[PDB]
């Protein structure tokens, strides 16, 4: 759209949260913890062409799922072409505020 904006609640924020756990388990990349919680609320944005060689890669959803005892920074990027979900969860980690 232009800048950051609010994240959709209901079958969307939860869907993303589940996607994280599900897909992470399906691959086995780092190893998800155990249904802890999320800070809430969370926020979305549109990634720009940041040396990306393409005008608008898509949307991004930035969320801070609490796990173990850290706000693991967990993001997802979408594909502007359609509406894919590229696993960008489980990064940082981020310490608590």
């Amino acid at each position: 759209m232009g800048e950051w904006e609010i994240i959709d609640i209901g079958p969307f924020t939860q869907n993303l949260a589940k996607f994280a756990v599900d897909e992470e388990n399906k691959i086995g990349q780092y190893g998800r913890l155990t249904f802890n919680k999320v800070i809430r609320p969370c926020m979305k944005k549109t990634i720009y062409e940041n040396e990306g060689f393409r005008e608008i890669k898509g949307y991004e959803y930035q969320l801070y799922v609490y796990a173990s005892d850290k706000l693991f920074r967990a993001d997802i990027s979408e594909d502007y072409k359609t509406r894919g979900r590229k696993l960008l969860r489980f990064n940082g980690p981020v310490p608590p505020p």
